[PDB]
């Protein structure tokens, strides 16, 4: 028994909500926060934007201090760090951005990284400025995915087409 709070069960091991991940995590304080990062943890927006902000920027001093030790990210990989005020740890996801031009089969190898943790808040990785379908998104995560993931969809009307078009 976990304290996530109206989540709709998808599958043994999905649930799904609307709302934001930020306020998701104020409120659960969950062992991990999951990241819609990029390889340089520059969090300018998005999920990465609003997690840093609600940081006060720390998560941004932090992971300034991660790339200059240890470069970049890899697309589909991803890092540790502290979850400062949010959640114990933050898992900083690379997913593929399409805008970008990057290799959508990556987005499966992005999702792996969640099965290193047995419960995870998380947002749909390479939706939003991502520019990925985010019904592919949605079945890459279950059909990958083992561990117990909640995700938190902040768009209202993409959420209620998440749902009505769930096989
Ligand atoms: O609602 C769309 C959803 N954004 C969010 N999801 C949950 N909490 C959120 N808090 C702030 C945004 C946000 C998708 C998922 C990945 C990603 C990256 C950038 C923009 C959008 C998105």
């Amino acid at each position: 028994v976990n304290s996530f709070s109206g989540y709709l069960k998808l599958t043994d091991n999905v649930y799904i909500k609307n709302a934001d991940i930020v306020e998701e995590a104020k409120k659960v304080k969950p062992t991990v926060v999951v990241n819609a990062a990029n390889v340089y943890l520059k969090h300018g927006g998005g999920v990465a934007g609003a997690l840093n902000k609600a940081t006060n920027n720390a998560m941004q001093v932090e992971s300034d201090d991660y790339i200059a030790t240890n470069g970049p990210l890899k697309v589909g990989g991803s890092c540790v760090l502290s979850g400062h005020n949010l959640a114990k740890h933050c898992l900083h996801v690379v997913g593929p951005n399409v805008n970008k031009g990057e290799d959508i089969q990556l987005l499966k190898s992005a999702y792996e990284n969640f099965n290193q943790h047995e419960v995870l808040l998380a947002p749909l990785l390479s939706a939003g400025i991502f520019g990925a379908d985010p019904i592919h998104s949605l079945r890459v995560c279950v059909d990958t995915v083992r561990t117990n993931v909640y995700l938190a969809v902040f768009d209202k009307n993409l959420y209620d087409k998440l749902v009505s078009s769930f096989l």
